[PDB]
């Protein structure tokens, strides 16, 4: 077993914005709901923390907390009006700060908090604290900009982390491979012109922001090179994933030799999710952390640090991040999965998976990877 | 103008199954929602209602209830002792039916009204009291079988409305679309051997049942050549549903030449459902909604019912259901839809349109369809 | 049987607040509730509309909507700064209009409707329309003071829906009793110097508002004996309830001579609401309805308006809702309420019945009612 | 200082029962809700959970959890067939084990944890591991006979632990103080012929069980004077409360002379809860805590333990329950109770609680109770 880092707290399931309908704000056509609420709610996190406990995983983690960011470490990323505008709202009892940005009384706060815990797991791996980590860093961070905030996240989880490791310990090579369902663009834009950050994103083509591919977008000028987008096609699943991580993301990885590796790890490529298209199971995602792993290992000391993003079904997300954590700790607990079976009778057929796979190969080629 | 009868019944959303986590049944590894429940809710279906009634499109509709299917009709599809296990159950506080059938306290006498919304449905329409209809049926039908409730269905309420129909006006040649996104099976099942009913399904390929594709079950010995199934690829949206209803759907029923056409509408094709992977927006099940109903006004009289299935998303099937129905009734409300812009954006690219049409026009071949263009 | 016109419409269910825990704004210590929200919650009014509906009343009913209540009808009772006010508010996306008084986005407009309801239960009856009239007006009424939302309710439903009836008809003498389990406080201000309008309050001593009784608040000057606050001791149900109808609410009703009764419906006295600690069931709201409707017919012509106010059990509200409407239309559906037994067995003891029994024959003394 | 443990495990916050609206099975006349679910919800327990979390209490109490109640344990109050029939049920997906007495899948396993955890707190504290402890037990026992579940309770938690605590460490005097606002029936009639547990029941007069009251139950036989119950008049608050600890329960524990106390801890009585029409806020129980951890000092070496029974109310009950954690540990938490100030205003007017103090001081009387003073 290995020295896994559970970085937690119970203040990040209290964030919660005003009534909508999945994704659509209350009013208007939109009726309030009877019960849900927004898509990033606090249950799409709690049950994974939950299933975590009932499953006695936890107790074979190092569970640690972390003080909210201060000023000083979201400054790099964030201007101080934004910080002031972001905390006039939650101090008005939220409203939205964006589009798809939608903030509740107190969500400041919490955002500071998630950031922190983001933060907080960079820095127990780089002090040789863990071998790795885990941050439940809610609300999400991966589409913030420096000054806009975006779908469902309000600090630059990610880039404050990084941006505070760089100035604490020195780190020279740093990628970051995103996951999560939807483009990473706040991660892509803030690293954009550096080579000190790899930064890769796995996504569905077009989901969010819509419209968005981005495979020709490479970086720009130091940068160039040092950003890969991979926009799967919608329906995509287990193979998918696997090619894309076998064709791409690890000789990509190979050629960078990161010295840390940080995932933005969100879990809405399930196949029951709500905000994309994509037909994931939970060994799918442990095949992801196997592979990543097995890369930190090679190149970085072992030193990976995966952070929650999105991943919007309550019932799957759990399973999901479960298996993720089983592969970071390399224990495994008595938890089946009881989708699992079901997904992979769903899977793409074979003249669809070809079609995938070709294009993965042109894609591996135009990247100079092949 | 054109009058549309709104079948519907406010006890069908009094229908509620056990605690489930989306379809998982509560115990072990899954824990309790502290709200949802299970994914066949009844906020998919009262959102839709809600949403009728404020736009103003309720007041426009015919709106009816039915009595339940009687015994005699349930009986022409099911046996006894299906009727009477599922009431015994149902007396009991629910259970389990069936690897994903759950029912609740009185869901025999709920299913029993659904099934008879769908009958009355059918009634009316070939009566000539209404040029068209809608029937909210909650519980869903078209994956029942005659005696294995599935897929969250417990009778087969189209099947049992046809029977019933036969019966009663003697209509010779029903078609029915299924565009729920899973596979329609049961109806597939019953009718596998009749030419007296076409039986087209469109659906995500392998979502459910799972696995399941079904391009080359056409029917067998009578039956032949009057079931369709067009698995379409998982991710796919508006594009390839309509090229799927102009090259396969819209020749099938010009061959077949229907008196009544009944569609199984699901909405779970749409952008936002958890139950499957496609991309339908509310203009892609009004243009499906248009495409049939002037096939049934060239075929059929106008003679049309839609028969709600599936649909899963509380915020989105209002707005794909608000469109059907201002399609059948020929009122365009003052609803727009929030998310259609946004579902444009993420449809599939070119190079992925091109592979599933290039497949559509393969399977078109294979079921020897003829494209012709539709004439009366 | 009677005509009973049921003002209803849709609408009216969509008003939401944001994320309260029972009554609590969430923030600070408060966390967000995993499904509930406000106690004012569109289920408590939806749950009665749905059993009218399973029961086959409605059917038995004439079903009406109305115009939303015009500036005209409004500003009778509030001021011009007060629609813009709460406009505005609405119209970015809700918040606080008072203590106790959050609204959410559009609810300015649905506020409207719910007195254009009101307004509407009144007209049809001095019309001629039906014999009586339910009006499902949410949000509710009855604590609202022109220039100051309170405890739920944005405008003074009732009182904007008396002062139309006067200037369209010319009715001289209204009775409103508010059994409602709170204070009628906006309806007392509202009419405290005016003998045109007696108002009667039942409810529970210091509840909402709290700690207010009011017994010895009878009025002022031209209004002076035409207020009666009848403060029932928390604990008590169908007893307490009949002993202050009949030797209080129906002499004071024989007194006045109405022209026309409206009645402040809230079920909140039920014996399993969050929001009090009364112990009333569905058969003492219809002991109420029959006592008010006998009332009705011996003064006013039958003339009678039951305006939907507070109630905030979701399992029971319905049943208690549809024995007043039953009781309106002189209609008996198949319903059985599954908990009237239960409660009766939980009622009052003989000596804490007699005790509340001496109370109120003391303060029919003081009212002069003996 | 105090050490406190805080016997939880969240597996207890998995019980669910089928579809309720509050206490009323769905079916029939009552429609399923849209989220709420039956009144003895997960949240109602997982919410103070929460709050002691965020407060930094639970970081300062010795955090722990214990092994299922074995079948040894159970069995020395139920019989074999009363487990066996509550895991078939369990086991089919659950359903009714009574009136009042709704399981759902797996509730068997969670319900052993329950008694698991009341069993494991007793033992820690007379073992020395804790001054004094608080268990989460859910779901409760206080009502629930030997062999009839009841009001929501399916094992008789707190009576196991006490036949478990006697058989391993042979601790001859206990007391059970139950302020759940419901009468403890359970505990009543098990030991009610026992001189070896003194069961103490506050609570609303005719509540639940509904219509009873009891003050002449007073026990028989061996056990004659060893059960009192003080049944409050619906209505009542902090003064009824502080009133009855004073005249009744003090004096009672005085003469008792308890090695260990046990407080059957239900939040029902607080100011919002639905079920049932008492006044307290969070203070009230602090000061009941603060009045029982004193006797336990003064009789019993500070042995106390607090087992989590009713409360329903999801907004109101974790500062009610964080009170009384903060008197076991003695730490003070920043939580600031948003609801005390409002409830103190609704308190019983002085007529009525002069009333209420009347019928104590007659209680008291009819009792034999000696008003002494608190001494060691
Ligand atoms: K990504
Ligand atoms: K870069
Ligand atoms: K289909
Ligand atoms: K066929
Ligand atoms: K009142
Ligand atoms: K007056
Ligand atoms: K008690
Ligand atoms: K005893
Ligand atoms: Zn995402
Ligand atoms: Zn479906
Ligand atoms: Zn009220
Ligand atoms: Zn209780």
């Amino acid at each position: 077993t290995r020295r896994t880092a559970f970085f937690f707290d119970e203040l990040c399931l209290w964030h919660a914005a005003g009534p909508h309908a999945l994704t659509l704000p209350v009013g208007g056509w939109v009726q309030p709901p009877a019960a849900a609420g927004h898509a990033e709610s606090p249950e799409t996190k709690r049950r994974l923390k939950s299933l975590l406990d009932v499953s006695g995983l936890t107790a074979r983690l190092q569970l640690r907390s972390a003080p909210p960011a201060s000023d000083e470490d979201l400054l790099r990323v964030h201007p101080a009006h934004y910080l002031e505008r972001f905390k006039a709202l939650s101090d008005a009892g939220g409203g939205s700060l964006g589009q798809d940005a939608p903030i509740g009384p107190g969500s400041y706060e919490i955002a500071r908090l998630s950031a922190g815990l983001a933060i907080a797991a960079l820095d127990a791996v780089l002090a040789g604290e863990a071998d790795n980590a885990y941050s439940l860093s809610r609300p999400p961070g991966h589409h913030c900009l420096p000054d806009q905030a975006m779908g469902f996240c309000f600090f630059a989880n990610i880039a404050v982390a990084i941006e505070a490791a760089k100035a604490r310990h020195g780190v020279e090579r740093v990628a970051v491979l995103d996951w999560d369902v939807h483009h990473g663009n706040g991660t892509q834009a803030i690293y954009y012109r550096r080579d000190d950050v790899l930064s890769i994103s796995l996504h569905q083509d077009g989901c969010f922001p819509p419209g968005y591919s981005g495979a020709e977008d490479i970086g720009e000028d130091r940068g160039r090179g040092f950003n890969l987008n991979v926009p799967l096609l919608p329906g995509g699943g287990h193979d998918a994933y696997m090619q894309a991580m076998q064709r791409i993301v690890l000789p990509a990885l190979e050629r960078f030799r990161p010295q840390l590796i940080v995932v933005a790890s969100g879990f809405d490529a399930n196949a029951v999710d709500p905000l994309a298209r994509m037909q994931l199971h939970s060994d799918s995602f442990r095949a992801m952390t196997a592979m990543v792993r097995d890369a930190a290992e090679r190149h970085a000391g072992g030193r990976l640090v995966v952070v929650h993003e999105g991943g919007y079904s309550e019932a799957y997300v759990p399973f999901c991040g479960l298996a993720v954590i089983e592969e970071l700790s390399g224990v495994r607990s008595a938890v089946r999965d009881p989708l699992r079976d079901f997904i992979e009778l769903q899977q793409p057929n074979a003249a669809f998976r070809d079609f995938q796979r070709q294009r993965l190969e042109e894609l591996a080629a135009q990247f100079g990877l092949c």
